[PDB]
């Protein structure tokens, strides 16, 4: 059912993971980055630098001109385009072909990365989110109403240069993870918004008000690399974070993801760095589980070396790749919530190991939300 679609994720560390899709009559084949941060499709249409092949409009027959014109920023890069629609089918997905809007980007800044070897994004999330407007319908959407695909898709995006992983479209696949599911609520159908209610590092709570941890939002986000955080809790898990490896120091550009830090082949010291969990609002009442990450995933590596993969935002909490690397993650649209279980690609160590934990009790979860 559901084998075909294993291991269809492709590529690079730190440059986001793509699947093969063909668009237009006659099919054109295009690396796709699988983004649930945004809610866009679109893929190069121009000649670029970066870019080893592009979506030549002029040779499909069944492209249309939706006449109107697009941009859109991310966190990191951002391009222009023209609105249209045309045919699209995932080759190691779905026996399906839809008639989706896509958006031929024919101007970017920083969007494109030399060596990458993908040439477009697919935006998974909802039409909220979605550029112009919330009537341009993403192409998940497209995708349910025209077939008979369920509303559901998991990502098991699996860790260490080249990175591999699964995109199960209209599913879940019970070989790819072992335990437990643990589920909790989209908070709202925009980003895949999620509400974080407690936060430990070592086994010691941050204390902080459960809002910082969600201050603005928190949202799941396959195209970022990082755990990006709030500002206040940033500082506050570095704090924590520089006290348990306090053994050591570390170039304080290190911390800010300036510079690396490099130890000798097999030396590294992982004991030294603390283990992070996050807890996560539940299906019932007073209810919370736990999902604990380990330093091998937010040390990213770049001798041994290393950047710090924790950083900053200014828009909220954003659980990236090395959160969702080592999960099997379920984004059960149909009932508005997120899966997470321990992955089949999962990362441990000797004496350590990510895990997905509950339930818990968590008391006033409804105050964390901001
Ligand atoms: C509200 C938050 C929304 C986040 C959301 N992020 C998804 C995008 C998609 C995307 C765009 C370009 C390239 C990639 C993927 C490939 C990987 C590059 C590494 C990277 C990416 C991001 C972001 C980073 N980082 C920060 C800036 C460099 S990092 C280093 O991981 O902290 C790195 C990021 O923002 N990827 C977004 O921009 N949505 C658009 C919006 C209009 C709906």
């Amino acid at each position: 059912s559901f084998v075909e679609m294993v291991d269809n994720l492709r590529g690079k560390s730190g440059q986001g993971y793509y699947v093969e899709m063909t668009v237009g009559s006659p099919p054109q084949t295009l690396n796709i980055l699988v983004d649930t941060g945004s809610s866009n499709f679109a893929v190069g249409a121009a000649p670029h630098p970066f870019l080893h092949r592009y979506y030549q409009r002029q040779l499909s027959s069944t492209y249309r001109d939706l006449r109107k014109g697009v941009y859109v920023p991310y966190t990191q890069g951002k391009w222009e385009g023209e609105l249209g629609t045309d045919l699209v089918s995932i080759p190691h997905g779905p026996n399906v072909t839809v008639r989706a809007n896509i958006a031929a980007i024919t101007e970017s800044d920083k969007f494109f990365i030399n060596g990458s070897n993908w040439e477009g994004i697919l935006g998974l999330a909802y039409a909220e989110i979605a550029r112009p407007d919330d009537s341009l319908e993403p192409f998940f959407d497209s995708l349910v109403k025209q077939t008979h695909v369920p509303n559901l898709f998991s990502l098991q995006l699996c860790g260490a240069a080249s990175v591999g992983g699964s995109m199960i479209i209209g599913g879940i696949d019970h070989s790819l993870y072992t335990g437990s599911l643990w589920y909790t609520p989209i908070r709202r159908e925009w980003y895949y918004e999620v509400i974080i209610v407690r936060v430990e590092i070592n086994g010691q709570d941050l204390k902080m008000d459960c809002k910082e941890y969600n201050y603005d939002k928190s949202i799941v986000d396959s195209g970022t690399t990082n755990l990006r955080l709030p500002k206040k809790v940033f500082e506050a898990a570095v704090k924590s974070i520089k006290a348990a490896s306090s053994t050591e120091k570390f170039p304080d550009g290190f911390w800010l993801g300036e510079q690396l830090v490099c130890w000798q082949a097999g030396t590294t010291p992982w004991n030294i760095f603390p283990v992070i969990s996050l807890y996560l609002m539940g299906e019932v009442t007073n209810q919370s589980f736990r999902i604990t990450i380990l330093p091998q995933q937010y040390l990213r590596p770049v001798d041994d070396c290393y950047k710090f993969a924790i950083s900053q935002s200014s828009t909220g909490t954003v659980m990236g790749a090395v959160i969702m690397e080592g999960f099997y993650v379920v984004f059960d649209r149909a009932r508005k919530r997120i899966g997470f279980a321990v992955s089949a690609c999962h990362v441990h160590d000797e004496f350590r190991t990510a895990a997905v934990e509950g339930p818990f009790v968590t008391l006033d979860m409804e105050d964390c939300g901001y």
